[PDB]
């Protein structure tokens, strides 16, 4: 098989006492360069666009500066080097891109707010939780200028959900239905398990079925309908509920139906009055009685760590094809802050309380990054006030990368919507195009390669090759039971992201290699 | 200021005229105040990082997972970022290599934050193993589950913000719930005694912390720990290395001593905890543990006062006898038990890479020990490397940042900068001190022993602008809003030298609202 080449060697690396001398470090440095430019010219298997020469080119300049946009974006503090207003400039064109209302105005609870994450989308995943944690139990929320349920939020998300949620809810002791289900409801699972005909609460709300009956090899989409029996069963009961949706799926790429989803539930929520509720935030201030305010029960998060840096330029060439010249052969839903919907008896309701992206998937960046995006309505009073900082803690770092902000404002200053349209045309073109290849090299040469695409994704999965293949291409690998609980139906599947820095020409010579790998060959 | 007008991004996008005009306004901002930043503990010189590192930009770097794990995202720095752990592992007197089967050495790995991720992860760390949840995989009492935390006040906002994140319950909100009338500590100013909100500090002049040196009172944390060790609660402990406003460093090896005792009195050094019940009968799975958690915020000082110590030990080797003693803080601290075992103290540190060596984003390192590893929250087919981190993707080019600082340096060079930024916050004070004398005004200028910041009266806003000087607001005496006094201070990093402070001297001189000062 191939050579992926040499990885570094810690013993270039290893830091003495005395320093390492001029020669030394630059041979080190040339050594990472080496590596990591090759890596980068064959990365293909994860979902991070590796070119961005010219913003390298432009943005050099400003790694002298220690950079630092230490509290809330939308006043700039005592830490003067920093880059606020450039990251409100980007903040922005997302809040735009996402039909939120702008500008942020804190006297305009509808209005946006929003901030740039120093993590990546596992910052804006735990923000979100965090933000919809305190605002479905009760606690205060910022200044202006009987049901024994109602203050225990359970969290709902599909089976294809990042592992940054299961992460998110240990972190900040938020239960998902599966826990509540297990401790307070153990023998009531509204669903019969498709593998054993028992009513066992499954770990996650199921996602779609494929040709085998079961989820792993179905779209990666949430089951709308297992959703809403699962949301129905705890909204009955009292409880407040977060929903997770995955726009742009960790290994699938898939979209869950973010409009269905929230057409199915509103009047679930209207039925079991979680549209507006009031809610007691802490005993009165002197007599030992509760203050009240009034807030939804539940709060919808969109997970667009990569779908939501493209989903709307899809979806603007959906509305427009003869403009843009590209009809998209698959619907991608109505996502954003945009979403409304009527109900029986409290008007037009938005749907979407949270949406997070990660700038290092679509646009690429050199480094973690992203954004989180609410509204005023929903922030919660900060955990306490630093005078030392000058500007209020209302995020989630403390410290903030004030050079994402350039990375991201360099970015989106190149490309007209039209751009940003080509871009997303290109890769699923591209996508459909590998797919195609790949059940051509099953028919030329006589191998399974189990290729699989969702309709709309960026992403093919298929039959794990070599070791030194997987390597060579950065392909990220899943493993699948063909049938839940058995360990002799296990397939170990990969996949490649078509992101806008994936060809057609590293598409090909990635093809030349699978045909001739001899795990590929000798199955 | 730059103009939001330059900034806005038309659907159309911008052409390169514009991209250009506005990037330069960007740079000649922040040329002119980074030059000028004098208020915050950021070191502002690179001294060649930039030339070094810019040729990495085009890479989208990514240590997604552990750093001791292979995974698959292969465009990494992580045996970049194992190299800056062992430094800090070896400067902190941590076990080294990082080895799962050994449970002394060392575990961490750099933050995509800054220390407030160190802090989040050592509280959540805590949290989950003084609670009993499981450790990670290798190759009666009511209380026992209920960790209470305890620190100063003069520890950092994001510790108020980790305790709610995690929900871990403070000394005082439990004190009140739990034990409202038991509240062993009187109120210096009300003389009731009321559970105060944080550990107090030690008093200054005044009798009150305001004015103190903004170290944690020992006496008053012993007594504390020792209330809610006596019920049965587990204890976590941050003490501050380097505070955010005073650069008071508590002494680390003082709690220790104070502590140890009292632990072992109520049987917290080693105990056992149930983590389950087993797969059939459900009766608890059990290990055995330690039931208090002793963490340093080293976010700055965990960077220099390795340097520092090494000077106090041979002075004359190093040709300088530090003016006062930093405590022993790190993972080599280790007391006698009553039966004269050892215990080592320390479970984990951070610190910020922004602070001390300085980085162009926020950056840092979490350590601990193997032996209080939990385990993930999930197992990740598609990244390879186990899940162990507080972020996700994790940026891979601060270990470049870091490691190229410290290959640039002796250990003989970092004490030198050091000695010079101890010596030039002792300059300020005189200097501020003078200048009180010549023009007759009162500035306040107060400097803690040992710190590289001096605080004194806030000045104009035009002069706090130009210089990012930090502001405070105090209250002489707790709960009167007349007693109100603005501060602000002055961060000697290595990239303040003395023509900066004397610039900024000349100026605070003329200033309208020191001048002018009643
Ligand atoms: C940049 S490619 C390696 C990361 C892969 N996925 C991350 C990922 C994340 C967490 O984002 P981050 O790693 O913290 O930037 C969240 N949600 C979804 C749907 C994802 O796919
Ligand atoms: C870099 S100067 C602005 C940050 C000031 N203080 C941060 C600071 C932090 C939180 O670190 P970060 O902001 O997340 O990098 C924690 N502990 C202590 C003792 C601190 O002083």
């Amino acid at each position: 098989a191939v050579d992926p080449g040499p990885e570094l060697d810690g013993g270039d690396f290893a830091l003495p006492e005395g320093g390492l001398d001029d020669d030394r470090r630059l041979r080190a440095l040339d050594a990472v360069d080496e590596y990591l430019t090759r890596k980068r010219k064959h990365l293909v298997g994860y979902q991070a666009t590796q070119d961005m020469q010219g913003t390298a080119l432009d943005l050099a300049r400003f790694m002298p500066n220690n950079i630092n946009n230490l509290g809330d974006p939308f006043q700039s503090g005592g830490y003067k080097p920093n880059t606020k207003v450039v990251e409100r400039a980007v903040l922005d064109y997302y809040a735009k891109l996402w039909h939120a209302e702008r500008p942020h105005d804190p006297a305009d609870p509808e209005s946006y707010w929003g901030y740039m994450l120093s993590m990546g989308s596992t910052e804006g995943n735990m923000y979100a939780l965090w933000n919809a944690r305190d605002y479905l139990s009760g606690k205060a929320l910022i200044q202006p200028p009987r049901n024994p349920n109602a203050h225990h939020p359970v969290a709902f998300y599909s089976e294809d959900t990042h592992y940054s949620f299961a992460k998110a809810v240990a972190v900040l002791g938020v239960e998902t239905f599966h826990a509540v289900g297990l401790e307070k409801y153990a023998d009531e699972c509204p669903l019969v398990d498709p593998v054993t005909g028992l009513r066992t609460w499954p770990t996650e709300v199921p996602s779609r079925p494929g040709p085998s009956g079961l989820s792993w090899d179905g779209p990666g989409e949430i089951d709308v309908d297992a959703l809403a029996v699962l949301v129905e069963f705890f909204a009955a009961k009292g409880h407040p509920v977060f929903v997770n949706l995955n726009l742009g799926s960790t290994f699938k790429g898939a979209h869950d139906d973010v409009r269905a989803v929230c057409e199915r539930l509103l009047p679930i929520f209207e039925r079991h009055g979680l549209v507006q509720r009031e809610v007691v935030y802490g005993s009165c201030p002197q007599t030992g009685r509760p203050l009240v305010d009034v807030r939804r029960g539940f709060w919808i998060h969109v997970d667009g760590a990569l779908g939501a840096g493209y989903a709307p330029f899809l979806r603007l060439a959906a509305e427009d094809p003869e403009g843009y010249g590209w009809t998209p052969e698959a619907e991608l839903p109505e996502f954003d802050f945009g979403l409304r919907l009527p109900t029986a008896g409290h008007g037009e309701v938005d749907m979407v309380s949270s949406i997070a992206m990660s700038g290092h998937k679509w646009a690429g960046a050199p480094w973690p990054c992203g954004i989180y995006m609410t509204k005023v309505k929903y922030q919660i009073s900060p955990p306490s006030q630093p005078d030392y900082i000058g500007a209020p803690d209302t995020t989630f770092a403390g410290s903030r990368n004030g050079f994402s902000p350039l990375i991201l404002w360099d970015h989106l200053s190149r490309y007209s919507y039209r751009d940003q349209v080509e871009r997303i045309r290109e890769a699923q073109e591209l996508a459909a195009y590998l797919e195609r290849r790949l059940t051509a090299m099953e028919r030329e040469l006589g191998v399974e390669l189990w290729p699989a695409r969702t309709p709309g994704a960026v992403t093919v999965r298929f039959r794990k090759p070599s070791a030194e293949l997987v390597a060579k291409w950065s392909l990220s690998s899943q493993d699948v039971l063909m049938v839940p609980g058995d360990e002799t139906t296990r397939r170990s599947y990969v996949h490649v992201f078509v992101m806008p820095s994936v060809d057609r020409a590293k598409l090909d010579a990635l093809l030349a290699e699978l045909a001739e790998d001899p795990v590929i060959l000798g199955a």
